[PDB]
């Protein structure tokens, strides 16, 4: 089940980024134990009806990102501006869909409360079908939309995927893996595979075991990866040190809330001081990641590569665990009488219950009265506590604030 993907597209200032950030998750009301990650301008999720999508807004990627983008999508949404009416750069980029093979969504935004009649008029005669009356400054019609979108569409044991920039040793990794110890193997997708009484499956979305076999980096297919994924392993080269292409990635995994386990690459013949080098760079620059085990490996020689297995089961079993109300509540009182939250212009704050609000991002939320005092340290005091408490790793804690009622 990999997320079908909608690349959105039109002209600059018709309201792409607005639509966008519309229907994509918030992470406003989140408070991490650290931060670091910031919101995703061009890849993001959102949920129509319990299926998840994934979002491109092409607008933020700006030829040939965007081309690349509307070929590696399913859908596409194409963007006009009712204020404007159909103007000669809209016909440009319709001449360029229609020679692309797959459905075009006609959306015809900045409606705001004007009668349909009167917004779609223009829009007719592009020939994609109904021109889709929406705002999306207000949510006029997103609903409708979407919906159409939808209904245009088409023992696993833990699933694993391989993250990570061209040449850092994904393909080499995945070869190694299914050749440990004790390992068997029996669409082209999933690769499913056992070691002891351990079953997994293998999720390849640019299909590299494929070409390793026989003989371009896609974003989209791999947050397509990270998604269908129950555990990301990323991959640094520390040959090249923590790129700022490397923090991208990383980012983007934290932000979708997928477990994550680190290996450093091509640590085979690094001498004591580029060693410690690449160890520095990584304290230095990947803080934010500290909650994701990270092993030290050369997929090449297979030097710690066996370490990855027990790391994946931990991971998994970490977040995977119950987290009752009763438990969560048990915890936070224990967080309160060991260090008291501080009074806010005077007035005492007081933490009631805790409750799980999700896994994925996982999301404690925290009740009280003026909790939205609470200083941001105590936040991540309390983010801290919960991870120690219940053993967290994989994946960060973040805490949500809620002022009953
Ligand atoms: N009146 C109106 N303005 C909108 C609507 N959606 C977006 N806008 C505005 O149109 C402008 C361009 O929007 P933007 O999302 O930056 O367009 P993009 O360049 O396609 O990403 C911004 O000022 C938005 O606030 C809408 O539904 N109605
Ligand atoms: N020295 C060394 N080279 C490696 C290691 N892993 C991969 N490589 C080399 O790095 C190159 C890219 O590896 P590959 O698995 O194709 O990278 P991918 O693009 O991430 O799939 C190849 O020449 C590999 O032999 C490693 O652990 N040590």
């Amino acid at each position: 089940a990999m997320l079908p993907v909608i690349a959105i597209v039109g002209r600059p200032n018709v309201g792409k980024s607005t639509l966008f950030n519309y229907l994509t998750k918030s992470r406003a009301a989140l408070v991490a134990d650290v931060p670091g990650v910031t919101r995703d301008r061009q890849y993001g999720e959102t949920t129509i009806d319990s299926q998840r999508l994934l979002l491109v807004d092409t607008g933020g990627l700006v030829e040939t990102q965007v081309e690349q983008a509307i070929d590696e999508s399913d859908c596409i949404l194409f963007l006009v501006d009712a204020k404007a009416g159909l103007v000669p750069a809209d016909e440009i980029i319709a001449e360029r869909l229609r020679k692309k093979g797959k459905k075009i969504f006609l959306a015809v935004n900045k409606a705001d409360r004007a009668r349909a009649a009167v917004v779609q008029s223009d829009f007719y005669k592009l020939g994609f079908g109904e021109p889709y009356v929406i705002a999306a400054a207000s949510g006029r019609g997103v609903k409708d939309l979407m919906t159409q979108v939808l209904e245009n569409l088409p023992e696993v044991g833990i699933k694993i995927a391989m993250i990570g920039r061209p040449n850092v040793g994904k393909s080499t990794l995945i070869n190694r893996l299914l050749g440990e110890e004790r390992v068997i193997v029996y669409d082209s997708i999933y690769i499913p595979f056992a070691r002891n009484d351990e079953n997994y499956t293998l999720i390849d979305t640019a299909g590299i075991r494929r070409r390793a076999k026989i003989q371009k980096f896609s974003m989209i297919k791999s947050l397509q990866a990270m998604h269908a994924a129950d555990v990301v392993i990323f991959l640094l080269d520390a040959r090249q040190g923590v790129t700022e292409q490397d923090l991208r990635l990383l980012n983007r995994i934290v932000e979708a809330g997928v477990s994550l386990i680190i290996a450093v690459n091509k640590w085979d013949g690094l001498n004591i001081e580029e060693r410690d080098n690449v160890r520095n760079a990584i304290d230095r620059r990947m803080p934010f990641v500290d909650f994701a085990r990270r092993y030290f490996i050369s997929a090449l020689h297979g030097t710690g590569v066996g370490k990855l297995f027990r790391a994946i089961q931990e991971s998994y079993q970490s977040i995977q665990q119950e987290l009752t109300t009763g438990q969560l509540t048990r915890a936070l009182e224990k967080a309160v009488a060991e260090h008291e939250p501080p009074l806010v212009k005077g007035r005492r704050i007081r933490l009631r219950y805790a409750h799980l609000g999700a896994r994925h991002p996982l999301t404690i939320v925290v009740h009280g009265k003026q909790t939205k005092s609470l200083p941001q340290s105590y936040s991540r005091y309390l983010a801290n506590y919960f991870r120690k408490t219940f053993n967290f790793i994989g994946v960060p804690v973040h805490i949500k604030l809620k002022t009953d009622p």
